[PDB]
């Protein structure tokens, strides 16, 4: 009930059937309430959010996971309920790897994007361990040929596997399904698309081996698209060349064993630029002195923001097959971008984190990059944003006040660590995992420091007392779970 700002909207937190077709909106009203929050007394380039929502600082001097790779996007291997399990001894993580020598620019490194696998000896307290992880170097996940094979007989310029995730399909097993994004890109001379890019959920199993010093795969030779936007329910290349559609991460219904949901990156289906944003996305409280019209909203060109967070379920067994279902959250005239939704259980309730970008957020709304959070009572709830009913669970140190530049080129008003960490991940016990992007004109193609946010209801705040101030050493992402399987490690 901030003055001059609208009321956040009201959000029930119920369940809903997921097969029903309810989708929960991060509306303006919700949206609005950062800048409500944030400090509008602060000088040039310090941190305008509220101090429990601002993650550490990262400091400049930090290490590199590997001098002859970068790296971003990372999960780790997980089960059905998103624990994360330790192979035979070893810890994996999975990242979008690319190559500092070959010949372009680090900002240019998506359309070249491979998965990779960096390991490192599991049970081991991170204060035990060296500085930058202790991550050895595993290579590329995937065989060559094989990402492209979805891709076969089309024609493109780039194809590369983007980020998703790796479950372990056998709790004491080796089978593996990753379930990643593979993309393709027809770029011009000037690198804009002559034909619209391709993305396609997709799933390969494969097998994770483990012997003393070392681990490797086997497997990952078949690759099934599962899912490609239908422009109904998710929005597509042909209604919009700059469609968003990726980062699936699956779950096991925790009260229904068997069923399993996905939960991805979208976009709200139709053509781009179609100005059709209704007073449910705007979402305010009736005779609110501080509301706004939709007339006002559309005017500002808000409708070009339309992300989702999507649903869909296996149609079997084998979680090679899906069906989608309605959106579990619209960001219509709010924000274009809602990357690496997961579904999170905590104290009996379910929370949607997502990540996104300053710069994505529609025409007077207004936020940092980071993460963002909604609580409910289901898989598919009437969400309530976290924190003032805002939505934002921990951003990068920001002055809302101040331009907000870009991680390539730094507005000198804004702060240096506004783009300090992306690709935030929570891992179990309320652990932040996320990778280095821009910390004092010094880029990072590396793992962040983890940090921790406890979670209370419909709030978080970051905790200053994990690790070292808040910081928990760099790629510091643990197993709380082990899988040992013996018989397959003396099939080594």
């Amino acid at each position: 009930g901030v003055p001059g700002f609208p009321l956040p909207s009201i959000h029930t937190q119920q369940a809903y059937d997921p097969q029903s077709d309810f989708t929960a909106r991060w509306t303006r009203a919700d949206a609005l309430q950062i800048k409500a929050h944030s400090d509008a007394t602060v000088a040039a380039g310090q941190n305008s959010l509220p101090a429990q929502l601002t993650m550490p600082n990262i400091p400049a001097d930090f290490p590199v996971i590997n001098p002859d790779v970068w790296v971003w996007d990372t999960w780790t291997l997980i089960d059905k309920h998103a624990d994360q399990f330790s192979y035979n001894g070893w810890e994996v993580i999975f990242c979008l790897t690319a190559d500092p020598n070959a010949g372009y620019g680090f900002d240019d490194r998506h359309v070249h994007a491979r998965i990779g696998f960096f390991y490192r000896r599991a049970g081991i307290p991170a204060s035990r361990r060296p500085v930058n992880g202790g991550w050895t170097y595993g290579g590329h996940l995937f065989p060559d040929g094989a990402s492209a094979q979805v891709y076969a007989g089309q024609t493109y310029t780039n194809q590369a596997e983007w980020s998703g995730s790796s479950r372990l399909m056998q709790i004491h097993g080796n089978t593996v399904s990753v379930f990643y994004t593979d993309v393709a890109f027809n770029r011009d001379a000037n690198a804009n698309n002559i034909t619209p890019p391709q993305a396609i959920i997709t799933q390969t199993l494969g097998r994770i081996h483990a012997d003393f010093n070392h681990v490797w795969f086997t497997g990952f030779t078949a690759h099934t698209p599962l899912l490609q936007p239908d422009g109904v329910l998710y929005q597509n290349g042909a209604q919009n060349e700059f469609f968003n559609f990726r980062d699936p991460f699956t779950f096991e219904d925790p009260k229904h064993p068997g069923v399993n949901y996905m939960v991805f990156e979208g976009n709200t289906a139709g053509q781009r630029g179609v100005a059709n944003c209704t007073e449910a996305d705007l979402g305010f409280r009736p005779n609110d002195p501080n509301a706004e019209t939709l007339q006002e909203v559309l005017d500002s060109g808000a409708y070009y923001q339309k992300a989702n967070i999507g649903l869909a379920i296996a149609t079997d067994s084998t979680l090679s097959k899906w069906k989608f279902l309605s959106p579990l959250i619209s960001a219509n005239c709010v924000n274009d971008q809602t990357e690496r939704p997961q579904v999170y259980l905590h104290n009996g309730k379910y929370y949607i984190f997502t990540i996104s970008h300053r710069t994505t957020f529609a025409a007077g709304v207004d936020g940092p990059d980071g993460v963002y959070g909604f609580v409910g009572d289901g898989i598919r709830s009437d969400f309530q944003p976290m924190n003032y009913g805002s939505g934002l669970t921990m951003g990068n140190p920001t002055d809302l006040n101040t331009a907000a530049g870009t991680d390539f080129d730094p507005s000198p008003d804004q702060n240096p660590r506004a783009f300090q960490s992306y690709s935030h991940y929570v891992m179990p016990g309320g652990l932040v995992e996320s990778f280095i992007d821009t910390v004092e004109n010094r880029r990072g193609g590396t793992l962040a420091p983890t940090v921790r946010v406890r979670i209370a209801q419909n709030a978080s705040a970051v905790d200053l007392r994990y690790g070292n101030g808040g910081l928990g050493g760099y790629g510091d992402i643990p197993a709380n779970r082990a899988d040992v399987n013996i018989a397959g490690f003396i099939q080594d």
